[PDB]
């Protein structure tokens, strides 16, 4: 069905359709498919799902010009523990992304991998069944009780990274992004959000270290930045994007509450533009708004009306992505959009509306999302989403 | 003569005519007089002036509930290096300005003395006549050429504060405090903007040191931060306040070129917002736009489109003044004080409108400024500008 109460509004007549370049990327239209994990990989190998994968990005590439950030895709085996979440380290994983990439390029779109490291989100257990670690900066404060007690029962207690481990990840990010290249991306999203290791990193709820990867905002920031400076070496920074979360609190990040979170982020977008004004502009910089603190939680809720993301305008002067609540919100992206270097993310929205993009220009209803099939084995809530078109002759008008 | 082209607005209507508390004052409208050095006090000694420094703020004290800032004030010797700057350390200085905070008591508005140590900024020559210091954060950047060389033609080079002189500069601004408090003032605002010492440690052009007082953004907020705590631990946080100019250059700051500036101030928003969290909250943040970058050029020059105070409000959760070229604005005023803890700062027509807030509330012609006199030791351009019924009778509005 349809989402009942919505009033539409057409943003044809908005910024939301002019064209943009990002990167290499002459997209057409400024609505972004941000990252959304569907744990449809198979296991073992953490493979992109070869009977569903192919049609869901085809389908939703449809409109020509549209930037797609792909769920995200773990850098190596230490680096993932969901075993429904693809990889980017293996042969055989990279034959389904070439597939993928060909099909969304067939439909004049583009593509760009995120790549993820979970640090303590993963499951301990899945990581001592295949002999890997439970990371994270630190190893006295942990996400919930229930992972540190699923991490001890397993035998692998969370693990404070040593300097040479934050070094493996470096190396494995980097062949990660290459891979992804030579299968055919268009780029990479660096993931430093969602309270995933890198943000884990970032967050001084998350990061009680002494050394040079905590303690203070530049060593807090560190490990995120040594990410970016060795993609971009690796690959350009014109193949190279950052996502960040400030006001996150998912994953048990601080957002707002902590005084010093402004600061924390103010830095990284500082050092993102210092690197652009020596000659290396990431491509991109992409915000969860505080809108959507924790993203499994109904569209209103967990909003944080106690901070904007305003300052990053501030200080970086490149493309911004901003993502959270805004599909039933048009006269908000209307505003943000008067910004000429702003491009929005549709997440749970564009799960359900492969068509998104036309819908947004021509002000039509939108497909409610089903939440119990965000992550589920099935082509059902994946694949089977109607178009428009294909609603009203579902009668979908008319339920 | 009244300022010819301008296009007054009656904000009579608006919350900058809505009664806020600022620490202990209960002001009955929000147009505050912001720091405003005239340089009519009295050599030797820095004495206020005897003559005409009470009718100066007796004049602009005229619109009950008004919060007055002072002029700068030096707290020490060491601290100034202009003859005609007041200080706040001497008994002598303290029998004039009683004088004058009786008189803006008795008009029912308040006033907080500014405290001021001056740094690189000071003239070195003057210093080394009264066997001084010429004091910075370092001792390989200067403000200018012309400063440079004038320290070392008074065999006076720029030095590098130790900790111990830091030490001293805060017993400094303590003392200065309570005499300000003992002598009836209602608060102190610590200057520590427009490129003065305190600034100069906050800015990565002015701080090169490798101690615990730079090279890093806590580092530089360091000195700032100690003379908060130990102003809130002396005469309570209800009677202080900052004032920082993110954006400023005035003094050869670095503003917005330096892509770290927001994280520094954002920094500094943060750890003042912990304290208030944990009971100590300041009365005030006093914000220099970037509006005004240099409050030596024309109205309109100067101004910084790059960046926004607005960062400030998403970390600090209190009353926040903004200062800079808002009299000819009051269509930005309009849209600023919507915010319900902003007050807005009015400098230079404040300088020639001694009825500034009666001009404000009923959108009325505001008298021209006469920049030659803002510096001069005379009661013209200072006590002789006239009230809107003064200027009336002289035939101004014809003029
Ligand atoms: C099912 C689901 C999966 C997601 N997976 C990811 C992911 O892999 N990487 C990521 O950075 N964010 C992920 N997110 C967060 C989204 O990219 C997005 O920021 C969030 O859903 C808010 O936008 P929305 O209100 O338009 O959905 C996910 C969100 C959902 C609901
Ligand atoms: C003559 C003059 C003297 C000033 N003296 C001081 C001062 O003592 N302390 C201070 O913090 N700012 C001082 N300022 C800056 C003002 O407080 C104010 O921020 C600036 O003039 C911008 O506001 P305006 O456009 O309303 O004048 C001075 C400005 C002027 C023009
Ligand atoms: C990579 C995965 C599993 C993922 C899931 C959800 C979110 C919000 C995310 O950032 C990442
Ligand atoms: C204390 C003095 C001399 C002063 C003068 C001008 C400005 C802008 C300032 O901040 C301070
Ligand atoms: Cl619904
Ligand atoms: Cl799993
Ligand atoms: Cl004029
Ligand atoms: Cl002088
Ligand atoms: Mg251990
Ligand atoms: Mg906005
Ligand atoms: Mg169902
Ligand atoms: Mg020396
Ligand atoms: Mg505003
Ligand atoms: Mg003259
Ligand atoms: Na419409
Ligand atoms: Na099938
Ligand atoms: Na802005
Ligand atoms: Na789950
Ligand atoms: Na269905
Ligand atoms: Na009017
Ligand atoms: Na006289
Ligand atoms: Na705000
Ligand atoms: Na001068
Ligand atoms: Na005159």
């Amino acid at each position: 069905s349809f989402v009942k109460d919505f009033k539409p509004q057409a943003l044809g007549d908005t910024n939301l359709f002019k064209p943009i370049k990002i990167g290499n990327n002459e997209l057409l239209h400024r609505a972004v498919i941000p990252p959304l994990t569907r744990m449809r990989a198979l296991h073992p190998g953490n493979i992109p799902n070869r009977d569903w994968a192919v049609e869901y990005y085809t389908q939703r590439a449809q409109r020509p010009g549209t930037m797609i950030i792909t769920e995200g895709a773990f850098i190596s085996p230490q680096a993932g523990g969901y075993d429904n979440a693809p990889g980017v380290w293996s042969e055989e994983q990279m034959v389904e992304w070439t597939k993928i990439f060909n099909a969304i390029h067939e439909k004049k779109s583009f593509v760009w991998v995120q790549l993820v490291v979970l640090g303590w989100a993963a499951f301990p257990d899945n990581l001592a069944r295949d002999g890997l670690r439970y990371d994270s900066a630190s190893d006295n404060v942990f996400m919930d009780a229930e992972q540190e007690a699923k991490a001890k029962k397993a035998n692998n207690p969370q693990h404070s990274l040593t300097k040479d481990e934050i070094k493996q990840y470096i190396k494995e990010y980097v062949q990660a992004a290459k891979n992804s290249i030579a299968a055919g991306a268009d780029g990479v999203e660096i993931h430093s959000a969602n309270g995933y290791l890198l943000n884990q990193f970032l967050d001084p709820h998350s990061n009680t270290r002494t050394d040079e990867y905590g303690g203070s905002i530049e060593n807090r920031a560190r490990f995120t930045l040594e990410v970016v400076d060795a993609l971009v070496e690796a690959i350009g920074h014109e193949k190279v994007g950052l996502r960040l979360s400030p006001y996150g609190v998912f994953n048990s990040m601080s957002g707002g509450a902590e005084t010093g979170i402004v600061a924390q982020y103010a830095y990284v977008a500082g050092e993102l533009e210092k690197r652009a004004k020596a000659g290396k502009r990431l491509a991109f910089v992409h915000l969860v708004e505080p809108r959507v603190t924790n993203p499994f939680l109904t569209e209103g809720e967990g909003e944080y009306e106690g901070g904007s993301n305003d300052f990053v305008y501030s200080i970086w002067k490149g493309p911004v992505i901003r993502a959270g609540n805004f599909a039933l919100h048009p006269e908000v992206v209307r505003e943000e959009v008067k910004d000429k270097r702003t491009l929005i993310g549709y997440g749970r929205f564009f799960i359900s509306n492969p068509d998104l993009v036309d819908r947004l220009e021509k002000g039509l209803p939108l497909n409610k999302y089903d939440r119990d099939t965000f992550y589920q084995m099935s082509a059902h809530g994946y694949i089977d989403y109607p178009t428009y078109e294909e609603a009203l002759k579902l009668g979908w008008d008319k339920k």
